């Protein structure tokens, strides 16, 4: 029940693990192509550690309700071929992976986006995978890494490290993106029947942005302070812990907040207002109604009555709320990565002008 994309391009999917070690780029990708039968979670381990992250045999039960659920994009389907797409690189939040914001990234992909989703290998993930040498990934003899608790005096100091990893997990994606852009070689760990030669000078690359919704959020704010190639950040109900203090001034690219309204707290809020600056581009809107899980697809995985018990869905209707935030999305990333489109059509809702949004936050801080 995840909603297909609204845009005029079909879409299709695919995944690549370059190299095949957990120092490698994992993303799954969505693009522009010429069956709507993508599996949304692909491998038994993902709902281990999901349950893991729940902190719940869950994972068995899970894995009955979910494991054939499919997303609406063609899997290993051509890529639309005679024009450059702008690139979006998104980063998942904490216990979340790559393959749970395909209502995001299929929208941006129906509207002529490549996007970009990683999976993060800084044990923020429920789950992901590697190989340990290139004779397991040549039997898909899988190595699978969970989600890290922490103590409360750990805190602090492992989500910075995190987020930096992070960070360069984005930069690594973006820059094997660009290579393959200009024709490097790669052989897929994953033997998937998708050429990544079609990539070849597919990507406009000066329009480049990156997304991410929570931890990721915060992922976004450390990539563009790290990596000037990226022209911009939306960052989906930002977890804002994991940074540093010293990043809040260093963030030179136009940036976007879009927020749920009951995730949010003022220690959050104060620091997103650190960010901002008279001589930088700085948006902020609220959703009304809306819950943290709004931006991920599991709001589309269950019925309403269970969906509000479990805090998967808020008042707002989850497809009106994920509209909201792709459409608000669209315009700022015409706006500022300079895009030929009809985006601005939306232009409204950066300033929060409707009735499912607030301009900024109704969150007061000093
Ligand atoms: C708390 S979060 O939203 O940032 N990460 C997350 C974790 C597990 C999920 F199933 C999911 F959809 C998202």
């Amino acid at each position: 029940k995840i909603p297909r994309g609204n845009g005029p391009y079909s879409v299709g999917c695919t995944d690549l693990m370059f190299d095949h070690t957990n120092k490698g780029t994992f993303l799954r990708l969505y693009y522009p192509s010429q069956r709507l039968d993508t599996l949304w979670i692909p491998n038994k381990e993902y709902f281990w550690g999901l349950s893991k992250f729940l902190g719940t045999l869950m994972g068995n039960i899970l894995r009955l309700l979910f494991g054939s659920m499919t997303t609406p994009a063609n899997w290993n389907s051509p890529l639309r071929p005679g024009e450059k797409y702008p690139l979006v690189v998104f980063s998942h939040g904490l216990g979340a992976f790559r393959t749970l914001y395909s209502a995001i990234g299929i929208d941006l992909a129906s509207h002529g986006f490549i996007v970009a989703a990683v999976e993060h290998r800084d044990r923020s993930a429920s789950a992901t995978y590697y190989f340990k040498d290139q004779s397991a990934a040549e039997i898909g003899d899988k190595s699978w890494l969970y989600l890290r608790t922490l103590k409360q005096e750990e805190e602090t100091h492992i989500r910075n490290e995190q987020v930096r990893q992070r960070a360069k997990e984005c930069s690594q994606a973006l820059s094997l993106i660009l290579d393959i852009d200009h024709g490097k070689p790669v052989k897929n760990a994953l033997d998937l029947k998708f050429d990544m030669e079609q990539l070849k000078d597919s990507i406009d690359r000066e329009k480049i942005a990156v997304i991410g919704h929570s931890f990721g959020g915060a992922t976004v704010i450390q990539t563009l302070s790290e990596d000037q190639r990226f022209r911009c950040g939306i960052a989906l109900d930002a977890w804002m812990f994991p940074l540093g203090d010293e990043v809040y001034s260093r963030i030179p690219q136009p940036l976007f907040f879009i927020n749920s309204e009951y995730f949010q707290y003022p220690a959050n809020i104060i620091k997103m207002k650190k960010c901002y600056s008279p001589d930088k581009e700085r948006k902020m809107i609220t959703i009304r109604g809306s819950v943290h899980q709004n931006f991920a697809d599991f709001t589309f995985a269950t019925g309403k009555i269970i969906g509000h018990m479990l805090k998967l869905k808020g008042d707002i209707d989850s497809n009106v709320a994920i509209d909201l935030s792709n459409k608000a999305s669209l315009a700022f990333l015409q706006k500022h990565l300079g895009l030929h489109k009809d985006f601005d059509q939306w232009d409204c809702l950066i300033e929060g002008d409707d009735e499912n949004l607030i301009p900024g936050t109704n969150i007061n801080t000093t």
